[PDB]
């Protein structure tokens, strides 16, 4: 069995190997990459996402989100307070202001320490979930706006033709902006490219151990757990590495830098934070190996998780027994 300790693997494809996305994902899995829940892919030196970022300040962040924490430093939730619209140029200036900027630090480890010590005492503003792409249309390799769609994968594997679309999303971050512990919708893959700026630190639980994280989360967030049998779908709960280690939860960590891709694998729980002003692009995707995970994915029906249009068909086809309850939670 490849990668039996479920370590995060780092890949360096050549330009030739970068041509066929599906084939490379399957290669990484042949080497056991999925067992970690997360892999890093460093593009060949010949590749570029676009020519320059010199012209992005006019993108609008219609609904910036202030991430307000509650709890203790290592076990907290965050809620998103909506803020007035601002441009990326305005958001970058805010990120760099004395109130929001990255503090002086020695190295990524020192900054990680400071994040977990101090996160709860601040409320950083995240420009998350913005439909759009920064890949040049002429970038042919690993262009996250030109991937095969999840609807086409389901149709190819299962024969069923469904409505829905699959487009990328932009994320503009600042120091301490946080992504809570989650798996993807319908336990899909994700791919994330860090276009520019400061790093992103990731934490991940191997898919084979995801239920250990769920059981800890029920213990740590007991009111939330009574409210919903899949409350991690709400994407609000944080648990620090120190708390994970105290409770014996297997996990790994890695820091993504500008120019690098990360892939999350089906049912790989992940969480993390941004080091400073940055911009990432991410999209969900599927492969044949996903179908079994999609059929078994938990679902929130309490009303909180509220998701895209395209998830309806995935539930309807892969999970018909659950469909009526889940759709009530959507409505
Ligand atoms: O970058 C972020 O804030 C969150 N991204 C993801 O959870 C992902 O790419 O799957
Ligand atoms: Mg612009
Ligand atoms: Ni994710
Ligand atoms: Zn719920």
């Amino acid at each position: 069995a490849q990668n039996p300790n479920c370590n995060i693997m780092i890949f360096h494809p050549t330009k030739e190997e970068f041509n066929d996305f599906d084939k490379y994902i399957a290669y990484m899995e042949s080497q056991g990459a999925h067992r970690a829940g997360l892999a890093k892919i460093i593009p060949p030196k010949e590749w570029k996402a676009r020519e320059t970022y010199d012209n992005i300040s006019e993108i609008l962040i219609a609904t910036p989100l202030q991430q307000v924490a509650s709890g203790r430093a290592g076990v907290f939730t965050q809620y998103h307070k909506k803020k007035k619209a601002m441009t990326v140029g305005e958001y970058r200036h805010l990120a760099n202001s004395k109130k929001y900027q990255t503090p002086p630090h020695q190295n990524f480890e020192d900054l990680e320490r400071k994040y977990w010590k101090n996160r709860i005492y601040n409320s950083p503003i995240y420009g998350a979930d913005i439909s759009g792409s920064l890949f040049d249309e002429n970038t042919k390799q690993w262009n996250l706006g030109h991937l095969g769609t999840i609807q086409d994968l389901l149709e190819k594997e299962c024969g069923v033709v469904i409505e829905g679309v699959n487009t990328p999303y932009l994320y503009f971050g600042m120091w301490k902006t946080t992504f809570a512990w989650h798996t993807e919708d319908m336990d899909l893959y994700s791919i994330n490219y860090l276009h520019l700026g400061e790093p992103k630190t990731w934490y991940v639980v191997p898919p084979e151990h995801g239920q250990r994280l769920e059981r800890l989360a029920r213990e740590l967030f007991p009111g939330s757990s009574r409210g919903c049998g899949a409350f991690l779908r709400h994407k609000v709960a944080l648990i620090s590495p120190t708390v994970l280690k105290e409770n014996g939860i297997p996990f790994n960590r890695i820091t993504q830098e500008a120019g690098e891709f990360m892939v999350t694998f089906p049912y790989g729980y992940h969480a993390g934070f941004n080091h400073g002003f940055n911009c990432a692009e991410a999209i969900n995707f599927a492969t044949p190996r996903w179908i079994d995970y999609g059929k078994m994915a938990s679902q929130c029906s309490c009303g909180e998780a509220r998701v895209t249009f395209s998830m309806d068909a995935f539930v309807r086809i892969l999970q018909p027994e659950r469909y009526d309850l889940w759709k009530r939670g959507q409505d």
